DNA sequence: TTGCATAACGATGCAA
DNA sequence: TTGCATCGTTATGCAA
DNA sequence: TTGCATAACGATGCAA
DNA sequence: TTGCATCGTTATGCAA
DNA sequence: TTGCATAACGATGCAA
DNA sequence: TTGCATCGTTATGCAA
């Protein structure tokens, strides 16, 4: 199934130096399994695979982090979002497209600036106030879906 | 803190934030290093003799207590590990640095803690100016700031 | 009815001294109407019914102000609100869940506060900009609606 | 048609001195062509007619300029935007009724405050951030036609 | 105030809001404590060669005037009552508190009034710096507050 | 710019920004002046060792590199003329004036000069209070800023 | 004095 | 509008 | 000069 | 697109 | 070194 | 969930 596909994913990219989706459906084929790149897509995007590479490094082969960071830049950024909210989150709430989060006074442009840097994908962008964030939902995500995803971290 | 102090920041929590919760009241307090839970809380809004507020039509109400603080230069010094970049002065003026955005939080912490050698401050998205009292140079006030990290 | 068992409440509460829903529910029914504690909380909302207490005051007793004060705080978040807007609010606007309040330059942030203040069963939270406030509606509340309430005390 | 009746109307103004519609209906009348007051309205918005006069200059009459200016006051307020666009706009989005604008640390109230001026049809008001800027699209336009206006002046 | 002060006013309100109609002109003036009816409104806008301007497709149109204030400083002494909690001095400063909020709005009366012993204000959430110009002080400037309330 | 200075911009750009696409770093270049196409993008990003990174579950990815600035007076000379509407001073304080809204971003430009002579800058809506090194004087620092437009 | 576990209490979506 | 069922919120007996 | 009351004027949701 | 009906917005005759 | 044009590559709405 | 078809995004051979 899939995520027998995907354990053999980790695994080929491990062993192996795979620089395009394509590669890696060969891959998958020459070993009976037969997907699409679309599906490869899905998988890595889940996965958390990042095409990776050096300074003048070309182009990248993928690599999934094992807990373990990718170098020097963190990712890092939810883990620096979670940590802030933990802190700093008062209340959630939401209403249509729109989770509203509360700080205490002067914090919200801190706390928004970390869920920017967090650049998750259910998420349009925020604007602060004061001690108010509204966090605009990207479609299909409700508002009410976003802020249960922050209030989990709170 | 012990029950009087924590008392104190409620009351100041409470003021500057619509509380609608203990839970809510609890997170305001965690945010500025104190954790007790919701018992604690209970008693000391009825000691406090707060009452959660509404009028007609209002829906389920906020806190609210009828009529410097306590540990205000902790909260203050709490801050300085996580959000002061760097320090610097000139004539009157300490000049501070934060992460992006987070200059009005620290300088939030700053006023409470209501030192009587800054006769103010104001913050911009990274930088703070804080205000020396005479004769008090800037220089002594980053000073005072390095020296509480 | 309703306004009959409310003017029967509001009489019982200034008479005796209840402690809880249930406890006004008894004070009825000894009373010949029967109503539940659910409804109770709906009409103790509508008539702005508060449980008071001094300090060290334990568990308080529900009363209803006749527009005289809660003691010392304000209710009073609302008057002041009504006050602000008329002095600040220069338009009111809508779309969607949303109330768009229009103020001098500079001014957002003291009338979104006020806002806040008064604590509105509608109104998820405010961001003020420098002249332009959004005012998130709780759902089924409607911006419109919610634009028309502002509206009203302009 | 109307984009006929149009010409006739660009012609009716620059010759004649028109100081309401139901006078501009009158001079189409005699000229064969029938109109009520409502599409003219239509029409002198489509054109950018304005009511003008100058200082102690009573009631206006209509003119639409030939992209020469409005005298001193630009509308140019457009232009600006769209150049301040090009230069500030570093991407844009949607959800819902928003149209969420990015932009360089710092300039998000520039830029907001060069739409406001704008004062376009489909905007009901913006709020800035540091680096985003939330516009609340005007019903029935959408978030998603409100940020691909936007994106065609990026 | 008067037809010419209230015009000037005017001005000043058509250059930083966007105003669609008569009716929130009348709203912008009533926040600085004018009061005047509609049909006042239509004079002066007449008088000032007002147009109601908007480009192709352009909707319905603002108000603009082609091409310190008189009041000023009463508009800015106007609002001391209301949003000055105190005032304050170092060096060439003024340091003034305002409730949360509020500062930005005062700030921008004090701009406008224009006074030529500030060299500028800058607003925070709750307090505003006043930069004197020399050779006043700061402490002077605070004076000049406390006199004007 | 050139090769190596256009790409010191990339990374300061990429550190404040949340950078999904080569075309959303050609806008935020733009927007200080550097024109380059999407070809060299790609290759500043190879040559800086830059990755589109993303966690578990985490979308597209946003570019990241690894671990004052070039033409940094240049981008802050290149706003002035824009966004520099009048310098004044007194004491240790040049005090800038920008159009409504623009405070925020001449000021970040004036940070990222990081001028040894400006000890930090805190912009408010249309003001900028830029606090000078001893024994600068704000006077000289506006001359400084009208001498670079 | 506090936390814990639990009881008492108040609010609310849904169907009628 | 209400009641039902249920859930979120607040109070409190007991161990430490 | 201003407010009041009202008339003149322009904009707009709805059905066709 | 347009017209109808209507409403929000702006202009103006008269009293003071 | 860069831009241009184009190829290679990765992401995604839709139907199944 | 997947594949298909397609589109947005990124890499690269060649001219200058
Ligand atoms: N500005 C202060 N002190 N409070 O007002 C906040 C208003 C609003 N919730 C906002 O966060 O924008
Ligand atoms: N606004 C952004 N992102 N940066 O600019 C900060 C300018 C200035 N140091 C201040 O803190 O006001
Ligand atoms: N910042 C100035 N001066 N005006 O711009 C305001 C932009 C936007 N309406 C906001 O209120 O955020
Ligand atoms: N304040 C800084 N430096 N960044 O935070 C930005 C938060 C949010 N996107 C906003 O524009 O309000
Ligand atoms: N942001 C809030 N809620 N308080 O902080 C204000 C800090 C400082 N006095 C200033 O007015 O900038
Ligand atoms: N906020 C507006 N619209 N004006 O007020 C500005 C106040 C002050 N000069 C500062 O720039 O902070």
């Amino acid at each position: 199934n899939r995520a027998g596909r995907q354990a053999r994913i980790v695994a080929i990219l491990s062993s192996a130096q795979v620089r395009s989706q394509n590669e890696l459906a060969a891959l998958l084929a020459a070993e009976g399994i037969e997907v699409t790149q679309a599906t490869l897509s899905r998988d890595l995007e889940e996965l958390g695979a990042v095409k990776l590479r050096g300074a003048d490094g070309g182009t990248g082969i993928y690599v999934v982090p094992e807990d373990g960071s990718p170098v020097r830049g963190v990712s890092g950024g939810t883990d620096r979002m979670a940590r802030l909210l933990g802190e700093l989150l008062v209340s959630t709430d939401d209403s249509g497209n729109l989770a509203v989060l509360r700080t205490p006074p002067g914090a919200a442009h801190y706390l928004a600036s970390a869920i920017d840097r967090a650049a998750l994908p259910q998420v349009v962008g925020t604007i602060a106030g004061d001690d108010t964030i509204l966090v605009v939902a990207r479609e299909p995500t409700t508002g009410a879906q976003l802020a249960g995803m922050f209030e989990n971290l709170r």
